[PDB]
């Protein structure tokens, strides 16, 4: 009553070790989780760890603080506050560069 | 491999359980989940989709996307930097009041 | 009843594995890890996600996909990118290559 360790047919596995204190869920194909209020996570660390690709689909993605990525594709719109430096490349609008590297 | 099963019908009508025929790990009918913990949570999966009809949000100093980032609207709140070539098209890249391919 | 029907585990290290039908809550606390690995894919479909992670959220993949608006606090762009329809910069300057485009 106080263990999990379980272990499936197709080789999945559901287990909790607390002397690491560590969750794994492994050997799945799908896992799918239907909530009708929230679901939160509270941790120093989160990584995903996703080869094809990751969607938020939702009306509002919000990041409390920085956000950094490789490359940005804005598909519609949008509106930029404070101070902004583009550099190490070129900015073009409408096919014209705003200030030639 | 085990021979173990998991599934679980609670009596607010949620269900969890595992399939193993199609490796499917559902959890259905509640309405919170959380997860609280003091190291690290990992996902590790090809396909990862929220849908969630109200918001997404990452409260932490920094969110870091590794190679593209897509969005339908962006908004930027306290400034930021961009490197290298940033292509604008489709309509106006307005600045302090004046559209900058026509100043 | 005498089925299958409840979870409410306590480890001994203090962590807690439940459901708590009385508010359909299912919680996880008091761990230090958790992982979950999985070949196809993880949904989840609920109307409010809350990440609280007081040192990063990495989203290590090919693309990041929001499929509609996206509000940052601070935006930091390292290769490049595209942008389409109207981008309004407002409350600083915004600069490429050293040059300020425009002052208010």
């Amino acid at each position: 009553s106080d263990a999990l360790h379980i272990r499936f047919p197709d080789g999945a596995v559901i287990e909790y070790e607390p002397e690491t204190s560590a969750l794994t869920v492994s050997g799945i194909k799908t896992a799918s989780v239907t909530a009708s209020g929230s679901v939160t996570a509270t941790v120093p660390v989160v990584m995903v760890k996703a080869s094809t690709r990751v969607t938020l689909d939702t009306p509002e993605v919000v990041c409390t603080n920085r956000l950094i990525t490789g490359t940005l594709e804005v598909q519609k719109g949008g509106t930029m506050r404070g101070n902004i430096e583009h550099t190490g490349g070129e900015l073009s609008s409408n096919g014209k560069v705003l200030h030639t590297l």
